[PDB]
């Protein structure tokens, strides 16, 4: 799945992770640690909507 930050856009894929701050691709967003931000612009979590229908 993929969700969206919503201060400014970038969208965690969870196919994607984010490898360059310690996620490997597959890691769904629950399973993100407590500390992980936003990588664009530091947003915590709470701000993250989650795409879906
Ligand atoms: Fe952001």
């Amino acid at each position: 799945a993929k969700w969206v930050c919503k201060i400014c856009g970038y969208i965690y894929d969870e196919d994607a992770g984010d490898p360059d701050n310690g996620i490997s691709p597959g890691t769904k967003f629950e399973e993100l640690p407590d500390d992980w931000v936003c990588p664009i612009c530091g947003a915590p979590k709470s701000e993250f909507e989650k795409l879906e229908d």
